[PDB]
């Protein structure tokens, strides 16, 4: 069964695709850039621009029975590498505990312009 | 059991590698890029490229006893971001009932010098 | 469950993330980079730094309870796409019989200025 997962609480999806689709106790979660649930993009530090799209994470995760302790692997997408440094510092604050395997990589230019893209694959609670 | 996937309805993997491998129920295909069967390159629009990277998709799919509406994640890679708008209309055209989870990011470059590659992971029907 | 794992015989993972995670079967390995496991960069050529990024990955596996011949997909991202070719040899040698899927992208930079970084997404033996 694919199941496909929508929230409020998170920028809403366009019509061709799912904030997260489920699959096998799998959750694979779209890539989540730092813009609000009301989808106006955050402005301001990387710092600021990472809490935004951890949250987006977060409650997509949280509708898809899932959570941040349930993540096996992420993939972070930067457009300037120079910002790993300040993103790490939120990053570690996020998974203090739980320790999923990570890849990051610095990219051209992300959709919308917008400086940070970080998606997931998680497992169902 | 991790089973090799072959069809002569897209272009040929090289020796090292394999159009799309079975593990589990899950099927991983290769980034696909606008090439023909008989890997010629797809010159023109990024849609008439953007549709050929569809089809040879859905043929990987189709010999991996599976099929587009069993896709759980799709990972587009583009060469030029401003070429995003157009890719999204045939996106759309292709996902317009099923719409699994999706990360797009704009790269530096790509194999063969190729305007876009798109990966997906699905399920066996 | 979800497991983490260790091995002193790839470069150390910082605090926030783990070599490789294991979850229902599979084994996600983190991007490996040309560093030894004593943690310093390797210097040379693409050959010999894609040959140590594959002993980082093949050592993870080992310690996940997995090989080479247990990958389902490898992703490759390189610096720079012109040294594609050179990657492609030692790849083709290690990857002689056994012939996952594979993506390869050109990225625009990769952490610590490295030239290629390559995850792996694997099965238990």
């Amino acid at each position: 069964t694919l199941t496909p997962v929508s929230t409020k609480l998170a920028p809403p999806a366009a019509a061709s695709y799912s904030q997260a689709m489920k699959a096998n106790n799998f959750v694979y979660v779209s890539g989540q850039i730092p813009y609000t649930p009301d989808n106006k993009p955050v402005q301001g530090s990387i710092s600021e621009k990472a809490e935004q799209v951890f949250q987006n994470v977060k409650n997509i995760l949280a509708e898809s029975n899932s959570s941040l302790d349930n993540i096996v692997k992420v993939n972070v997408f930067l457009a300037d590498m120079k910002n790993f440094a300040e993103f790490n510092s939120v990053y570690a604050k996020h998974f203090h505990t739980h320790k999923p395997a990570r890849s990051c990589v610095g990219v051209a230019s992300l959709p919308l312009n917008v400086d940070l893209e970080m998606e997931v694959i998680a497992v169902e609670k």
